[PDB]
DNA sequence: TTTTTT
């Protein structure tokens, strides 16, 4: 049944739905031939269940490879984040002769610069076949589930949504769930629910999962934060139908801008919210907009991303990015985007002697682009000037605020701006040029 | 305006 394994080296794609078994029997079939498989997989929470229930489901301890915890069994197969994997170095000389590539419809920098890592180096490490496997392939949409019934929102409601409202009988009674774009507008949502009777929690990355009721009625609004060690299955689901994602502009003042924005949610999306509910029973999905973006595409800033993190996580030159990512753009049947690589690539490129302390501490921060913010955060130290503002983002610069002043060199526009601004710096005036 | 993986 699983795509066999061809003599010379091929790349494979598997398109199946009710993603569970490409990443359990797929691999077990495999192994049952005398084959070693990596399957790698976003997710920590995954790589790590897989790995229990392949022991209990196939009798095989499987070797469990992500940044906490590292598990070496001996067994002809491994599961592991391909955050992980970027981490190891890649593919391994000799060590696997079938990579799985999970949910490769994943786009976020992490999966993306796995996956492009594997196209590059599979073959000369040895594997004869590489598998795509995904459920949701390039331009899929939102298609009708059994135990689900997709009701819309109408203006008829006492709780005012997002252009809609949603009728206080509707989730009266029973665990209900609701999807907001904001960590904020949750809250306020849970008041206007708690403070009029109704029980309801807000929940989100941060919060411990303990905070919601295993059982009893409940009104749960969180954001797309996942509630691992929960089980889900709700009586319905209601969905703004929006994400809040970062893209790129090139607005020329002086170079770039990343900007966080909310969009209307994609297949992807629509699909994985209603998803929470209709588990062995029948369920129902309440959304503000019926339409949705075919799932398959990503901005450019996802590229900026992988540079960014091949410079601050995986040690990798801008020029080594290159060719991975390209393997991943030259490769059929998977997310699509414009090629900036060579765009990316130059900007990074320029980006010499960042301080490694500043590093250090954006990175350990978790905030996104570390290396571009802990950069500009290097020029701004470098000339004595304060950084773009005083934002959450520039906390590694608060110890020097004393001996910083006069206008900020801009390098590019990674949020709001408050500080008056410079051009003249030559690190600003080569990235101009690179717009070129 | 969020999440997730290094």
């Amino acid at each position: 049944s699983p795509p066999a394994v061809p003599q010379t080296f091929q790349v494979a794609h598997l398109h199946a739905p009710t993603g569970s078994g490409k990443s359990t029997k797929v691999p077990a079939a495999y192994a049952a031939q005398g084959y070693k498989v990596l399957v790698l997989n976003p997710s920590v929470a995954a790589t790590l269940g897989f790995g229990a229930y392949m022991s209990k489901a196939h009798g095989i301890d499987p070797n469990i490879r992500t940044g906490v915890r590292t598990i070496t069994t001996g067994a002809p197969i491994t599961y592991s984040t391909y955050g992980k994997f970027l981490a190891d170095g890649g593919c391994s000389g000799g060590a696997y002769d079938i990579i799985i590539c999970d949910e490769c419809h994943s786009t976020d920098s992490t999966t993306i610069l796995g996956i492009g890592t594997v196209l590059d180096q599979a073959e000369t490490a040895g594997a004869r076949l590489v598998v795509l496997a995904t459920a949701t392939p390039p331009g899929s949409v939102t298609v009708p589930h059994p135990n689900i019934e997709e009701v819309a929102l109408s203006s008829t409601g006492e709780i005012p949504f997002y252009g809609k409202a949603i009728p206080i009988e509707t989730i009266k009674g029973g665990r209900h769930l609701i999807f907001c774009h904001s960590k904020k507008k949750c809250d306020e949502l849970a008041a206007k629910l708690s403070g009029l009777g109704l029980n309801a929690v807000a929940y989100y990355r941060g919060l411990d999962v303990s905070v919601i009721p295993t059982s009893g009625d409940v009104i749960v609004v969180a954001t797309d934060a996942l509630m691992t060690g929960f089980t889900g299955d709700f009586d319905s689901v209601i969905d703004c139908n929006t994400c809040v994602t970062q893209t790129v502009d090139f607005s020329l003042d002086p170079t770039f801008t990343i900007e966080t924005t909310t969009v209307p949610q994609d297949a992807v999306s629509r699909s994985q919210r209603r998803g929470r509910t209709g588990r062995g029973r029948m369920g129902i999905y309440r959304f503000v907009t019926p339409g949705e973006r075919p799932s398959g595409m990503f901005d450019s800033s996802v590229l900026c991303e992988c540079y960014d993190a091949g410079c601050a996580w995986y040690e990798l030159t801008p020029a080594e990015t290159s060719v991975r990512l390209r393997a991943y753009l030259n490769t059929p049947g998977l997310p699509v985007c414009q090629d900036h690589l060579e765009f990316w690539e130059s900007v990074f490129t320029g980006l010499t002697h960042i301080d490694a302390h500043f590093l250090s501490q954006t990175k350990q921060a978790g905030d996104n682009f570390p290396y571009l913010v802990a950069y500009q955060a290097t020029v701004c130290a470098r000339a004595q000037a304060p950084p773009p503002s005083w934002d959450q983002m520039w906390k590694c610069l608060i110890r020097l605020k004393p001996t910083l002043h006069g206008p900020t060199p801009l390098l590019y526009r990674l949020g709001a701006v408050q500080n008056e601004v410079t051009t003249t710096h030559p690190i600003t005036k080569y990235i101009m040029a690179c717009m070129s």
